[PDB]
């Protein structure tokens, strides 16, 4: 992308922007011993305001200025600031919204955007709320031996029962049959990490794009595509001549969508389908967990929220939308999870053309990088950044909040599509298990939590803990 | 080759298999600044008894449990664990059996293993007797005229001239004619890496195969070859087919074999160079080894130095029957054999998935055993970094387990020259100790210190005084 | 070239060259978070005469023997030593002359040679001065204010505005008319680093060239060079109007075409680009180093002060043999490329097996020069790390190896456009000196750090106070 691929590792030194001294071919990828959370917050603290560093030969600048952040995230997101980190050739699933580009995207983000919007969102409500009893189901049964229970079991079974079940129509019960054909081939599909920006090796070694393509060597090949291509091929038709209808998924949703911009096909929308597992799977099974050891480890939150909870849905009553939006402080612990714990940790913009943002230049093939995870710690905007406080997202408590500081879910026209669907699905699962069961720690418990050193953020030992069949 | 060439740093820990925690792109190759072994090592010492790394973006599962090797090698050798890593494209040389996978090596495997029966290894000892003779007569070269001695020079053109005669049937002084073509071309040809897994770069950049073989990139190009390739074919096209002064050796046995579905000529020259990688540097290391270990351990050098002529008093010719009977010797070998393993591991391609004995191996993982880091594990051996040759000798050692001390392998796909390279050595052994002797010189490395590379040798060339005798 | 691209880690070991022990892979490359200079430096004090290391999969042979080094650099050049690191699909700029191998180097090189005489430089000197009056305007704007002065902002400029006058033929004002096309253009393309080893992923991936060469992926695409390459068809088909006809090196590319096959009309702009590449960074980088110099030795500005007063005295205007004349301005130049030779080093690749001097050198090794860390030898300089325009006097002429010191390379291949290139130094250094005075500040950098890549400048860019005289 950058100079057609060339040595850059002078263009920080002659933009005058301070960053870590590079290396020729590698830049800083040894900085990230640490790992993505860290080298980010290193850095910040270290140059202040804005950086530079190279991945290889891909220059990333860093910014932290909120009027900047704006900029890039919405006012200059048509314009300048549209794709993300360039990729390989990937087949069809070029047609994915994620790997789509310029005018491809923005017509894909508006066929698909009719499918994300609140009053669709209440009608899968019912699907989602399912698994939640499926959840506490499964989660009884460690309960009563009274051991240790791996959460990232336990909610990557959740993640995948609600995304089956949401994204095909295909109902399962993964925890207890991992045997079943979707999520065997769903968890062989879920091992490419697709989205990360080391999944090739574009960073260091960029010519490998051109090369690829003109060789036409698919780095995901049909193979690994096609089960899930076929169970969309007889799934549009076969169940679907019903008449009766019922289908809510995901997949109905579009399917729904194809008539009277525009007109979205069937590789398409299968590629949207994919898409949809890789963006819902590892991360809300991640948040879970998250939120989970924050609960666990602090009592005192568990309960007021365990009470909030009852006292909303009275006799564990089953969770519903209104009732869902209901729940403020559920909401405040969710919002302060994520905050210290960004899953994406990091939101990308290609700069497509030379500009000046704010008053700075910005040199066209560049990666524009909004480090979430650093500037959701930044003490110059949270006091007692390292400590968990759902205190903060109180409503006495919005104004100081900048949403260009707090990004979970980024910002502008190219923000997470299912953001609102993500916080349903997670909160009905919360709602669930917290009406039925108290988590505790045991010594088996990683305390403190140490992170994942990668792009994507998760528990680095698996989140393990004690639960109580309760009140 | 593992999950289609993609990033691939999420396994160990999505398996909860520990080990080194990886860098992007690079994997864990910062670690290889200890070299290969001492990285093996502190990892063992470290996660335990199972560990994996990244090789670039090749996942290396490392194995320390001798069922678990047993499973690798020996069990699931023809289904899962058939072949090592994948290579580039390197011309006719794809025939060489080191380069063949599945069954197509097995055909192979079968033409060959016929010709290293100890009924044929038997018969080759006179040919390469010769060259202890030329080996001493060479050594005795800086003896005589009072100078520390570097002994690579000599080991390296005895090992170099005992494969070119036994491999291509030519008897040359490599050290004394060292612009005889051959000698010059076939050390231009060992310039080259090949069996290395970092040769080319695959590991780091696992789509140059696929890229290479479209674009038809040579690696290792016929020029290279050509002058052994078109020397075979006149040993073996006007051949001693007209004549026949029949020589004993494994050009003629294979060409031989074609007159018994059977082995064509560049298959047949394809096996020739391979006998030369896997011959030559080898033989030389291990010579080089076990004289650092005499000449430093000098009660064990003499306890064989005329136990030697116990045998053969004394100065005699060393005919096959009579090297097999030295078992001292034989586990003298054993012990630098121990000591230093020179492939420091064993690896094999997981072609598909499996899970064997407690532990899930996925399609494309390399299976490693660290040769080294067992042969040092005091978990198997009190006092690890001894020398102590006859931890090895006697019934006494039906406690030496056949994997956890393998420095030819096991199973089918094992080193298939073993007892040729054993015989190759040990011939060449007797006949310098038993003209000469050896005294840490002013000037010798202690402690031995290792080369950080691939292949297992001294860091700098070993240097001792020689003496009359 | 090295071995076909394989792996080549084993071969120093094995010639009995010692140096730093490689990794997989990226052979020697972590060595190099000291930058070029420092690593050339440890190197040779821990190693030796002669030492090698690995960049990625490509040897690197240094050596250090002014007899090995006349060796490579003269006696061998054409048999042997004749080529730098190979370079890849960059189309029309194959026939540049830094980038051309073999026979087409040496007909390019003997094409150009008549541009770069002494004679065709002493009609260039007027037109190259005009350029210095727009310095003097320039920086006296900025030490107007009594801010201090980032020199990079004033000698960028003034080497930007010689570079595209003499190798394009035009006139302008880059630090004033910075949206002249010219300008926006060069400043294009000055941001590929070029020349570098590491502009492509080829010491680590040396297959790289041929798979780019079969597949026709460029990487110097042709919309980098566009603009000026289609200036030069207007430009020289204006020209001949036979009347006026300034001396450029456009011009001299000209009338050379006019009356040994005469140089192409693409060659002619492949020179003109890597006459910026050549000379826009470097000219730079040296006059802020000299400045640096100067303001740290109050002594040695002052010193050169009165003897440029004492040949141009009131102000008076310099020309070609009246910067010829100053003794102590060519040492002060001399002892700063001493200090900070910019190239950092000679390379050139081994074609063909030679003992040169007594050692083995197989094909496709590059034998380096590591000039850099022999301008700082104590083997040949006392107090190496001491600036002494001294060394550089005529009583002190032949205790200079001139394979020891190569600020310019040596041999026929060296740098073709040194004596402009001082010219073009000296002319500045002395318009400046005369109206200015140069003092650090709290913001200079001192001690100097030196830039890590393989053009060495400063590490922070050298700001000074600058003051007016009269
Ligand atoms: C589980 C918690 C989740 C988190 C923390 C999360 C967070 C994010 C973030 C930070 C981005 C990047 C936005 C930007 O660059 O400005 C994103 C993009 C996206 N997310 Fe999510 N997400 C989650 C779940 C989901 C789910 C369940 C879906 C739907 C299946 C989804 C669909 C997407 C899509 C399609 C994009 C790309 C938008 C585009 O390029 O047009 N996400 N998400
Ligand atoms: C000190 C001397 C030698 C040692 C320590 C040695 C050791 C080994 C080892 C450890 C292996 C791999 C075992 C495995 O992965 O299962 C091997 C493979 C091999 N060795 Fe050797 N070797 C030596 C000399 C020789 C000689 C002299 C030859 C024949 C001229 C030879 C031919 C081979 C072949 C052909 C293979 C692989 C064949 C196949 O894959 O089927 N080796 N050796
Ligand atoms: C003070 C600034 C400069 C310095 C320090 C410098 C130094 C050097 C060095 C060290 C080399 C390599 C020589 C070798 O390998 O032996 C070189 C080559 C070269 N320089 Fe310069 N140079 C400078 C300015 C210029 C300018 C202004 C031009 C032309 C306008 C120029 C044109 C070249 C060319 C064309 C070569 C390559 C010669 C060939 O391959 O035939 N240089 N220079
Ligand atoms: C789906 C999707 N399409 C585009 C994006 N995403 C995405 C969604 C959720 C999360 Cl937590 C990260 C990303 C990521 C992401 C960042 C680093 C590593 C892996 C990722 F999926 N990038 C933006
Ligand atoms: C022949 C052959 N085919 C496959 C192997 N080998 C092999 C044979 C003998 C030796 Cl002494 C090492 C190796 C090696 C080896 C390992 C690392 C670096 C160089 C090698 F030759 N073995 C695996
Ligand atoms: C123009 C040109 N053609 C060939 C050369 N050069 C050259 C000229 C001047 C300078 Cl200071 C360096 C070089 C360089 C050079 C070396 C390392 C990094 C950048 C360079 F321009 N090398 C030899």
């Amino acid at each position: 992308a950058y100079l057609y691929g060339t040595h850059s590792h002078g263009l920080f030194k002659k933009l005058g922007i301070p960053g870590p001294t590079p290396l020729p071919f590698l830049g800083n990828i040894l900085s990230y011993h640490k790992g993505f959370c860290m080298f980010d917050m290193e850095c910040h603290k270290k140059y202040g305001k804005v950086w530079g560093f190279y991945d290889g030969q891909q220059p990333v600048l860093a910014i932290t200025d909120p009027d900047m952040i704006k900029t890039v995230l919405v006012k200059e997101c048509y314009s300048v600031f549209t794709n993300r980190r360039p990729f390989g050739p990937v087949g069809f699933m070029k047609s994915a919204i994620s790997i789509a580009e310029d005018e491809e995207w923005k017509r894909l983000r508006s066929l698909l955007s009719p499918t994300f919007t609140s009053g669709k969102l209440k009608e899968m409500v019912p699907i989602i709320a399912q698994y939640g009893d499926v959840l506490v189901r499964n989660l009884r049964r460690e309960a009563e031996t009274g051991k240790p229970v791996t959460l990232k079991d336990v909610f990557g079974a959740y993640s995948m029962d609600v995304i089956t079940s949401t994204s095909f129509g295909v109902n399962i019960d993964s925890l207890n049959n991992p045997q079943d054909p979707f999520v065997e081939n769903t968890k062989k599909l879920l091992r490419f990490d697709f989205l990360d920006p080391f999944f090739l090796s574009i960073t260091v070694f960029p010519f490998l794009i051109p090369i690829l393509e003109v060789l036409n060597i698919c780095v995901f090949p049909r193979e690994v595509t096609n089960f899930l291509r076929k169970s969309v091929k007889r799934m549009k038709e076969s169940r679907l001549e019903d008449t009766q209808k019922h289908r809510v998924d995901f997949l109905q949703l579009m399917i729904d969508s194809q008539n009277s911009h525009k007109a979205l096909s069937d590789l398409e929308l299968v590629a949207q389908s994919i898409i949809f597992i890789f963006a819902g799977y590892e991360t809300t099974s991640s948040v879970l967990s998250f939120i989970m050891y924050e609960l666990a480890t602090h009592p005192d939150v568990q309960q007021k929220l365990q009470e909030e909870i009852d006292a909303v849905l009275p006799n564990k009553a089953p969770p519903t939308y209104d009732t869902v939006l209901q729940m403020e402080y559920l909401d405040m612990v969710v919002n302060e999870t994520l905050r210290l714990f960004p899953i994406a940790m990091r939101l990308e913009r290609v700069c497509k053309k030379d500009v000046e943002i704010n008053g700075m230049f910005i040199p066209k093939g560049v990666v524009v990088m909004i480090p979430s995870y650093a500037l959701h710690r930044d003490p110059k905007y949270w006091t007692e950044p390292e400590k968990f406080l759902p205190e903060r997202f109180s409503k006495k408590n919005k104004d100081n909040i900048d949403p260009y500081i707090y990004t979970p879910f980024g910002s502008g026209p190219r923000n997470c599509i299912g953001m609102r669907f993500a916080l349903m699905n997670m909160k009905l699962a919360l709602i669930r298990v917290l009406q039925n069961f108290s988590f505790k720690p045991c010594k088996e418990t990683q305390i403190p939590l140490k992170l994942s050193l990668g792009g994507l953020l998760q528990p680095e030992k698996p989140v393990v803990l004690k639960v109580e069949s309760r009140d």
